């Protein structure tokens, strides 16, 4: 009848003490080893349920899906959204959001055939864009996140963003900065102290003008949409948004209108982009580091796909060894340590530990994917994690960089096939160099706060 256990919280700043925010992640693993895999750290006024190790989190959120299913809360980008658009709302809002969302992903492609063409058409291009390098030495970073923002932005906005267009480069550096910033110490701090430090200078304020762009930005893409709307005939996402908007003009408890839009479609054109851009550029590095994974992705498309065709999804089936990488990319990636903020819909009880309603429940992902229950080597980038014996494809409960449950990533069906149709095409037609010997690439991350971020590295694509 008892909350978990947790270290003694001092009034406001909670933990605070008891936790570096340069590296929560490390914090909070630390406080595992006294008091259990299911503990309570109160992060500021933040009370908070931390889960740690597979069983912790499947049981809380597979096993009781349901108790589990509220959304948390994260601060820097609840500065701009409010609650507001399918990614951080709860009840009538979450539930008809997230029906709506994954319903207009469908009839846009994701998952069938009109999103594979317009990925391989993507891919195609990116392959141009390093080729047209010369093989000379750059940073990676902004030619693997135009490429995969342009595939959203194709559901979103109609059609694809051209590769010198300012505007994108500049949305881009917008997406990347927000990821960098959570993910910093100052931006784990705020989510701590949000309600003083919101209103307080620093690089809280930065990070701000760069979520107030992306918003002025989706607005303005949104109007321009509505005065060229074509009521029968859908041309976008925002375009099918803007139908059921009115054909819900006369219900005034409605979850249909122009703020749930404009946000909405903003979390999907950053939580599209950022998240499987990180897992490329994290990619890259970790087959420079390792020639030896490299070589056999190679030895596996000249045996499968062949010098010619366009790799096409469905060739993922025929390649269990690829499939073992890009999992591996992500494990070892962990793109999103600490999920994204759950909370409990009503009154629980989890292995004899009480959790009353609207207690925030932080699901560690990382030490899910880093667990030494289920994976060998958990510290280091080894494809056979995923691989038995007979060298096939080996399953994992374990593997939950989309996370498990009721608000799982709904964009996990998009997300794979990104990265097999993106890591493939550019493992085919193009070799990795690095600008530094393997045993000194450094694969460790630079940040790790809401999201893990590799270093600032550069690299050269050499063609085959
Ligand atoms: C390698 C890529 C990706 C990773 C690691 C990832 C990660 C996550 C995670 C950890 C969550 C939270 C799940 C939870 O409730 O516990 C999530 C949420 C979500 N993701 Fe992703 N994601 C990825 C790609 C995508 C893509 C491609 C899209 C866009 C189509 C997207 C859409 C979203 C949305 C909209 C949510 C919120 C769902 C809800 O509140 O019901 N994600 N993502």
């Amino acid at each position: 009848g008892k909350l978990p256990p947790g270290p003694t919280p001092l009034p406001f700043i909670g933990n605070y003490l008891q936790l570096n925010t340069e590296q929560m992640y490390n914090s909070l693993m630390k406080i595992s080893e006294r008091y259990g895999p299911v503990f309570t750290i109160h992060l500021g006024p933040r009370r908070v349920v931390v889960l740690c190790g597979h069983d912790a989190v499947r049981e809380a959120l597979v096993d009781q899906a349901e108790e589990f299913s509220g959304r948390g809360e994260q601060a820097t980008f609840d500065w701009v959204f409010k609650g507001y658009g399918v990614v951080f709302s709860n009840g009538e809002r979450a539930k008809q959001l997230r029906r709506f969302s994954i319903a207009t992903l469908r009839d846009f492609g994701v998952g069938k055939r009109g999103i594979e063409e317009r990925i391989q058409e993507e891919a195609g291009f990116l392959i141009d864009a390093l080729r047209g390098t010369g093989g000379a030495n750059i940073d990676p970073t902004f030619f693997l996140s135009r490429t995969v923002s342009n595939v959203i932005s194709s559901i979103v906005f109609g059609d694809r963003f051209d590769y010198k267009d300012k505007e994108f480069l500049s949305l881009l550096r917008m997406m990347l900065g927000i990821f960098q910033f959570t993910s910093t110490s100052t931006g784990q701090l705020y989510e701590m102290f949000s309600s003083v430090m919101k209103h307080l200078p620093g690089p809280q304020q930065q990070a701000f003008q760069l979520l107030q762009g992306l918003e002025d930005f989706i607005a303005k893409k949104v109007e321009h949409n509505q005065r060229t709307l074509d009521p029968n005939s859908p041309r976008d996402f925002i375009d099918s948004f803007l139908i059921r908007m009115q054909e819900e003009e006369k219900n005034p408890n409605t979850e249909f209108y122009l703020k749930n839009l404009v946000m909405t479609t903003l979390q999907l054109f950053v939580g599209g982009t950022e998240t499987v851009s990180t897992t490329l550029r994290y990619g890259f590095l970790l087959l420079m580091k390792h020639p030896e994974v490299e070589a056999k992705v190679h030895e596996e498309i000249d045996r499968v796909i062949g010098k010619n065709r366009q790799p096409k999804f469905e060739d993922r089936a025929k390649m269990p060894y690829m499939e073992a990488v890009i999992h591996e990319i992500q494990r070892f990636g962990d793109v999103i340590p600490m999920s994204l903020a759950r909370r409990v819909k009503k009154d629980t009880k989890f292995r004899d530990f009480f959790l009353p309603k609207g207690t925030e429940v932080y699901p560690m992902l990382g030490s899910v994917l880093r667990d030494p229950s289920f994976f060998s080597n958990p510290q280091d980038f080894n494809p056979q994690h995923f691989l038995n014996e007979k060298g096939q494809f080996k399953k994992s409960d374990a593997f939950v960089p989309f996370s498990i449950g009721k608000r799982n990533c709904f964009g996990e069906g998009l997300a794979r096939m990104e990265l097999f149709l993106f890591f493939t095409t550019v493992m085919q037609n193009f070799r990795l160099k690095s600008s530094q010997s393997p045993k000194d690439i450094d694969v460790s991350p630079k940040h790790v706060g809401f999201a893990t971020i590799p270093r600032n590295y550069t690299m050269s694509f050499l063609p085959r």
